[PDB]
DNA sequence: GGTGTACAAGTAGGGAATGTCGGTT
DNA sequence: AACCGACATTCCCTACTTGTACACCTGG
DNA sequence: GGTGTACAAGTAGGGAATGTCGGTT
DNA sequence: AACCGACATTCCCTACTTGTACACCTGG
DNA sequence: GGTGTACAAGTAGGGAATGTCGGTT
DNA sequence: AACCGACATTCCCTACTTGTACACCTG
């Protein structure tokens, strides 16, 4: 009856009764019948038993040689880590299924890259690196974030649907969503805030623009609202290089307010707290959220800003230095 | 130095040597030592040996109870098959991790749903059903497909990048891509085709628009090219309800050419061979493609439309029949 | 409309695990 | 009888293969 | 910033697997 | 001695738990 | 975002309708 | 008073323009 495993047990038991090899074998036929391993394989078990080898496991078997080294497929990734299996395959003379396996066998996983706002010129980066160095230099001499009042502009549609993920048996349809229309109803939000909260915001009506003209009016209203909400206020103002924000007219509206405008490189939303922090948070919050009327957008926004904590804003602003640092370490290339 | 499995082999060995249960135990202690099991076990083993049962492995142990039933979790999916695990867990009173497991244990996988072009109206679904019904009723009677000349219009940006997928160790990042610009240079393409190939295409200059005026012009230009390339043509025209396609003026330009316009319910790009099949194949081929010159866009298209085997277009058109059935059986809801 | 990844199942080798057998004591 | 060495036979485990399912793309 | 899934590791508890022991022959 | 039945003790295997990593999101 | 059709409302124009004026008995 | 033709206005009624909905195709 017994298998190589059950057999070796016996031969250990037979070993421990001082039975000789050939003796044990006789007992096996006596016990189980003719169909028991040959004497030769008893003599063998015995020969290793005498060494303290009662190790049950077969010694490691034979294996077809790997038709390509690990470090070989690894060094292909070292040139272009974003190739398909089929592409790697035809460089290693194996199938894709083969390249499927060895990538699973090595620690490797497949992950999808980041979208970055803009392709940056050899120069575009230099400007970033500079600004970031400049601000850090200042940051070390004296913390000044406590003086920062930034703000920016962000669309808010009346419907924000996301593609839905369904848990269902294989080869079945996942509940589907209807596209967000590119030319749907939307209202521009313009919001200004500081490390202690949101100072002032305007929610523009559907078709409304922001021009050198209106921008002025706004930061004068901001000023008015600043006077009451921030009594202690000099003051530092951070905003991106909108065609509207660099307006000859507006530049002067800032001088005549005695506001210091922190330098800001273009295509750098990763350095604008309004974008990388405030809005980013709102992005999550707006998911699948509907707005029937312009009134409710303002009501949601109102309760949304209000129901934030204090630290939330504080944290947004104080992550600047960390970003300026990366912004330099990454040498101007996006760092996010 | 035996285990709760190895000793059982031995007890089988002794059973088949006509040794008494207690006798065998005395042999166990003699051979191995003092850490063998009791005689009480040997007696028990023997008692099941005396039957024909020499099955080594245990009986199934005591296991905790299931806190909810597989089919009870199934009722939640029947309601809403797209729910986060956390949400299911709450309804079941178990943890998320708990549900992560029972979904693994059941057949269930996670799938991303579709983007359907437009949210359809109780009415718009009927329009679709009918039109599909009508055309199919006819196709059954007499195949009118080889007479179908159809066309549409589709943008083509000068840079078509895709997020890149990388094979990498966990934690390490994947190569990032610069985002496609919504406002980049983009030439419009107006193309008309037929079961045997493309008849006449018109690649517009950047700014160029299509109005009641220009559409007519093209329809005539089409006809001329149709006379020499398709020397046999009466023509059936298929085109979507673009405001330009549905102008008073144009319907008359179509009459003057004597073309049967097939009815085509609004919001039905899934029934326009131009979109659902020709541009579809294009979207793939256009991936990661850069176009520096307007000439190359034409040079690309020329060589592309050309190298396309004749059947390709044939299949495109002949897939209408099944889309109609499918459009019909699904009562007008989208069906892709 | 195309394409990319992984589960199936089959297959060839590389040796171990085993057997055979003539040689020793 | 007992055990051995050497060459032959059997078996086991893996790195591949082709075949295939299928998630997700793609045009709106 | 925010959140959704799964790999770790620990824990209870339900019985089997095993032990203990005085009762039979 | 041998084996038993009955009650006690130990051990094994799982369905959960909490803790945590981390892909991917989110603003541009 | 582009674009066309369908009325709903808002200006002009050739007609009217009415007004002014000369004439004659 | 009576009455005309000859023009000049005060208006309409229709008639060309705008103005203000929608409707349909792209991502
Ligand atoms: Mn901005
Ligand atoms: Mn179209």
């Amino acid at each position: 009856v017994p298998n190589k495993e059950q057999t070796r047990t016996v031969l250990i038991f037979c070993f421990h009764l001082k039975k000789t090899a050939a003796e044990s074998h006789r007992m096996l036929v006596e016990a189980f019948g003719e169909q028991v391993p040959t004497v030769k394989t008893c003599e063998r078990w015995f020969q290793r038993f005498k060494s303290g080898d009662f190790d049950v496991d077969d010694k490691e078997h034979g294996k077809p040689p790997k038709r390509y080294e690990d470090a070989e497929l690894q060094a292909l990734l070292d040139e272009d880590d974003a190739q398909t299996q089929k592409q790697l395959a035809e460089q290693l003379e194996v199938s894709q299924q083969a390249v499927s396996n060895r990538l699973r066998e090595m620690g490797k996983i497949q992950k999808v890259g980041r979208w970055v706002p803009h392709e940056l010129n050899e120069r575009q980066m230099e400007r970033r690196k500079n600004t970031c160095e400049i601000l850090l230099s200042r940051y070390k001499r004296k913390s000044f974030l406590h003086r920062i009042v930034t703000g920016d502009e962000k669309w808010i549609f009346f419907v924000n649907p996301k593609r839905k993920k369904s848990y269902v048996d294989p080869g079945q349809p996942a509940t589907s969503t209807a596209r967000p229309n590119r030319f749907g109803k939307k209202t521009m939000l313009c919001v200004w805030w500081d490390q202690s909260g949101v100072i002032y915001y305007e929610l523009l009506k559907p078709g409304e623009t922001v021009n050198a003209a209106r921008y002025q009016q706004q930061l004068i209203n901001l000023n008015r609202a600043l006077q009451r909400k921030r009594p202690e206020y000099r003051v530092i103002f951070l905003h991106d290089n909108a065609p509207s924000h660099t307006a000859r007219a507006v530049r002067d509206t800032l001088e005549t307010l005695n506001w210091e405008v922190l330098p800001h490189a273009a295509y750098s939303p990763d350095l604008a707290p309004s974008d990388y922090h405030l809005f980013a948070s709102m992005g999550h919050a707006l998911a699948e959220q509907r707005f029937d009327s312009y009134e409710s957008v303002k009501k949601w926004l109102d309760e949304w800003f209000a129901a934030k904590d204090d630290e939330f804003y504080w944290r947004g602003i104080h992550k600047l230095p960390e970003r300026w640092e990366k912004c330099v370490a990454s040498d101007g290339k996006y760092f996010e």
